[PDB]
């Protein structure tokens, strides 16, 4: 079959807790051995990251890119590799702050209560 193998997946270096502005960028990149290649995935609050949103795309191999981060963005990412010969994970935390962004406050919405005749 096999004549030897890399080994158990090590995540040598990753993301790292930084600190980003409102509506700005923030990048994440993990690395780990493992054959074949480790799979780099992406979590947000302990759920499946949604690749499908243009802001969130995927550039290089295990290279994320998040742009327009928005104060509800504010959460812990994390990465997950598998492998046939073991998985491992890593810790990051990203934090969005306003600046320069002028009040932006609700939306004037009715309690759908009975129409105005005149």
């Amino acid at each position: 079959g096999s004549s030897g193998s890399s080994g158990p997946p090590v995540i040598r270096q990753g993301p790292v807790n930084q600190t980003v502005a409102v509506d700005g960028t923030f990048v994440l990149s993990c690395v780990a051995t493992g054959s074949p290649v480790p799979t780099i995935l992406w979590r947000k609050d302990g759920v499946l990251v949604s690749t499908q949103d243009s802001r969130i795309k995927q550039l290089e191999n295990g290279v994320l890119q998040i742009r327009y981060a928005k104060l509800g963005d504010t959460g812990r990412y994390t990465c997950i590799a598998s492998t046939p010969s073991g998985e491992a994970t890593w810790s990051a935390y990203i934090e969005v702050q306003e600046f320069g962004v002028p009040v932006q406050p609700p939306r004037p919405t009715d309690p759908n209560l009975i129409p105005s005749a005149p």
